[PDB]
């Protein structure tokens, strides 16, 4: 084998974003909205190919965050997904240990929302956020309960409170 | 010639970073600070190269903001610089026609803050004329002295009489 490409998507051929939402669409089994591809979109792409087939990918999108009172650089990830006939060979491994290092090279702070999915991230490093989570809902902060739990974090340093409240910035759809 | 290269944060060395830092440091003669650097950091370099010198820059950072009520990405332009001695060449002109393809594939709308516009109005950019709100100790305040400095870049409609809400950040919001 498998190759594989970082690109931002500004960096992605027209033919190569088709593909992408094509694998979405396959590997999530539907259930992946026209919101979810747009925040998939304006960061960085894990891609993983087959000779010139698209298997895999994984996006890695700047968000910026307040953790406490203090702002956080963040490397959101979005759209992890691997075609079905390829799974369970180490592809998805691959495509996060490849995220692991832009998000050491960039932000100061690793999340995402898993599903199910979460041994995956746990082996390379990613544990529970254990604090509480907050979104912007019809103009002010709420509890995000639904997605405490489900929320994952990740620093290189190690240096970063798990227990402490992440505010998350606005975005259509899910918020997380 | 002069060489123009794209690349994320991702894709740069440690020298390149400091090479970088200190373009900045030098074109704004000092008035650059620390945070305005974290800023530039985590999206897209469109690059200027004099043989293997670096000798100008502009970064676009992922923003999400609010425009009234709505959501919208933006592609937010960060640390535009050229060396002193490479002024009024076209190279700043050439880094925002790189600058304004990246923000058309990426974004829904592109903002900057500017510090002369006449190149930015060259180049498409409009001065925004909605109210501008920025975080300041958890509650959002007009920044008033930002109106006026704003300008947006249309990805294409966007309304620029609409009010923005930039999101969280150190040092200064725009
Ligand atoms: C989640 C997903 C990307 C995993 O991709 P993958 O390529 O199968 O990932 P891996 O092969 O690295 O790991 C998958 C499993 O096979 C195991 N595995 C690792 N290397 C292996 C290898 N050489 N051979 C066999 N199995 C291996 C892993 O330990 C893991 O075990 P687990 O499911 O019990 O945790 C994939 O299942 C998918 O696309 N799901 C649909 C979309 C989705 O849900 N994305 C995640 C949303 S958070
Ligand atoms: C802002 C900056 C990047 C412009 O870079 P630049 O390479 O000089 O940009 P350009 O050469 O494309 O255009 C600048 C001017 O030179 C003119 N110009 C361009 N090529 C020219 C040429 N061959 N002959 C004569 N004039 C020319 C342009 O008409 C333009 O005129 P204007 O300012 O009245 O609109 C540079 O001044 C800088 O680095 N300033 C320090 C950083 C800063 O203060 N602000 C960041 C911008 S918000
Ligand atoms: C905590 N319980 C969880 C749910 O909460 C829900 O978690 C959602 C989460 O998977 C989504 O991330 C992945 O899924 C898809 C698309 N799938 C939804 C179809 O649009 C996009 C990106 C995926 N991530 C990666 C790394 O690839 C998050 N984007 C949103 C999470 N939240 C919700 O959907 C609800 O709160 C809706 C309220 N607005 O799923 C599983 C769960 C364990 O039961
Ligand atoms: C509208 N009047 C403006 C002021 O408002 C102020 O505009 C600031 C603006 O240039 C800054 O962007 C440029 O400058 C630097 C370095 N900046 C100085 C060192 O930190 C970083 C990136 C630059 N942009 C691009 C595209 O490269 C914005 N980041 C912030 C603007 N606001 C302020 O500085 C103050 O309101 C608060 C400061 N505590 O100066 C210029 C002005 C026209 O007079």
């Amino acid at each position: 084998g498998i190759e594989y490409r970082s690109l931002h998507t500004s960096q992605l051929t027209l033919s190569e974003k088709e593909a992408l939402y094509d694998l979405l669409i396959e590997g999530f089994e539907g259930d992946f909205s026209h919101d979810d591809f747009a925040h998939t979109l304006g960061g960085m792409h894990v891609m993983a190919f087959d000779q010139q087939k698209l298997v895999g990918h994984v996006a890695i999108i700047q968000r910026h965050m307040a953790l406490d009172n203090t702002p956080i650089s963040v490397g959101y990830v979005e759209a992890m997904v691997v075609e079905q006939s390829y799974r369970r060979q180490g592809i998805g491994r691959q495509l996060m240990l490849q995220t692991n290092k832009i998000i050491a090279s960039c932000y100061q702070l690793g999340l995402l929302s898993a599903s199910d999915g979460q041994k995956l991230y746990h082996s390379v490093g990613w544990q529970i956020w254990k604090g509480k989570l907050f979104e912007l809902k019809q103009g002010s902060y709420i509890r995000s309960i639904e997605e405490e739990g489900g929320v994952m974090g990740w620093k290189a340093d190690g240096e970063v409170d798990f227990t402490a409240s992440l505010y998350c910035d606005f975005r259509g759809g899910d918020q997380w």
